[PDB]
């Protein structure tokens, strides 16, 4: 199911993770580009969604505010999950947000391309990437309006 | 994550629920023209797949051996489960293969236009049809390779 509370689109939000209260945040200098944070709000933990049409009806594109990148989650090459020019070029660009069969109030950050799901842990390395597999809790996440 | 046995392009196979044992039909006359069906083998239970590309990586149209229409579901419009010709000209003709999370050995039938899955019961009419909601067992297919 769809999460039903999904920002308006150009609405501007944080991705936070429900249990590792992590923020998500996509700059363009500084590896690691898109990483995870505990601590102040910054510009570049800001985004906004394109809404998908057509044959992307129900998916998105999460936009950087400062930069104008868009996040990319993928298996095929390393960054894993990373950004680029654009508003949504390659199918990698576009993502679902699957509410939790649980929680109502999380969801997870699900690219169709490449069948995976965003994660914020505080275990072991990487702390932060994407997925495929089972279903974990460190896979919620939260839309923080701003 | 996709079920991991997706039969290969143009292999045809029936769609057989896993507790009711029914399987689906599309047909062109006497409606509803796809439905769910407990009897003798007919072809307009034979299907193939036409596999997404671009957008529609890991989306799949659902075609008719007999009769060439693609299965589509919506909420839209009567018939929410219908088909129609052509190679998946619509939205609402592409479908996801969602492995269960409990029995790796079925999925469930999932249309990302319209966020719903096919199911097949034996209790409350309609017996056949698509829904947006909880997981529920009656959601659950194999491909059954003919
Ligand atoms: O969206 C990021 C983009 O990055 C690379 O350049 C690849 O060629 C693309 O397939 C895609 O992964
Ligand atoms: O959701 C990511 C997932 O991946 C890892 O392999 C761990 O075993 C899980 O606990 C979880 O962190
Ligand atoms: O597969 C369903 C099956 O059932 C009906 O009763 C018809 O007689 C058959 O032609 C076929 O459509
Ligand atoms: O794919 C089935 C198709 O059927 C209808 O006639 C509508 O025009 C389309 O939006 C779509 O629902
Ligand atoms: O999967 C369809 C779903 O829909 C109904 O409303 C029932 O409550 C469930 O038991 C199940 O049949």
């Amino acid at each position: 199911v769809n999460f039903p509370n999904i920002p308006a689109e150009g609405v501007q939000f944080r991705l936070r993770a429900r249990d590792t209260g992590y923020v998500i945040y996509s700059r363009t200098e500084n590896p690691p580009l898109v990483w995870q944070y505990n601590g102040p709000p910054y510009d570049d933990q800001l985004f906004t969604l394109i809404y998908g049409t057509g044959p992307r009806k129900n998916l998105y594109a999460i936009k950087s505010v400062p930069n104008g990148r868009v996040l990319f989650s993928r298996t095929s090459a390393s960054p894993y999950v990373g950004n680029i020019a654009g508003d949504g070029t390659y199918n990698d660009n576009w993502f679902q947000f699957i509410q939790d069969d649980n929680d109502p109030n999380s969801f997870r950050i699900y690219n169709l391309a490449s069948d995976t799901v965003l994660y914020s842990r505080t275990t072991a390395d990487p702390k932060f990437g994407n997925f495929t597999g089972a279903k974990y809790d460190d896979q919620l996440w939260h839309f923080e309006l701003v």
